């Protein structure tokens, strides 16, 4: 998938490889083998080709895709800071306990629910 | 304490060692050595003791004293008939899991409440 963003977003503007490589550091050779996904660039092509597209490198990942460390809805209530604000840390550790053979707390909200019962009570 | 309320249990009722040794299995050496703690005995000799007193076994150990595998209140809930009914051994491991570093549900009741909440979550 990388790579044929690469392609997609060249391709759109009717760009020939050789107009990329001009306003750009990169070769033909180059962005040739990138385009094909043989070889994967650094942030740094990324930034270089955003800076050709004229993208930025987060509008040029739009499309793309290719083991957490908390359950994806705690994360989420974690993340969102108007929700989040006073949960410690130590009140994380607490709640990513909470598990029934699999199943967990769904949403932030579902989270947000306990989190307030069990501080009460704690 | 054990061999002091072996004493208190002779001593209250005015019965001289002998007295005890015949109607009980029990020679008068060793119920001495049982009532100066020197020596500790089996339910056996308890169930002749509590027989020669005339108590029940419990009712012997009625003031003696000489960690937990769930703590103290979700234990409490479990073991109270009319509130655990139909609370499941897979919920009782969810449940353990509950701690803010240190600080727990004190009562029955305390993990009652969670349980409850919880098991709509999930």
């Amino acid at each position: 998938k990388l790579h044929e963003r690469l392609r997609e977003l060249r391709s759109e503007r009717g760009l020939r490889l050789k107009d990329v490589a001009e306003v750009a550091q990169i070769s033909v050779p180059y962005l040739s083998d990138l385009e094909r996904g043989r070889t994967n660039p650094s942030l740094e092509t990324l930034q270089t080709l955003a800076g050709a597209y004229n993208i930025t490198v987060h509008d040029l990942l739009e499309g793309v895709e290719f083991e957490g460390a908390l359950p994806k809805g705690l994360s989420d209530l974690m993340a969102d800071p108007t929700l989040g604000p006073q949960i410690t840390p130590d009140w994380v550790r607490t709640l990513s306990r909470i598990e029934l053979r699999g199943k967990r707390p769904r949403d932030k909200q579902d989270w947000y629910e306990i989190y307030l019962h069990l501080k009460r009570i704690l």
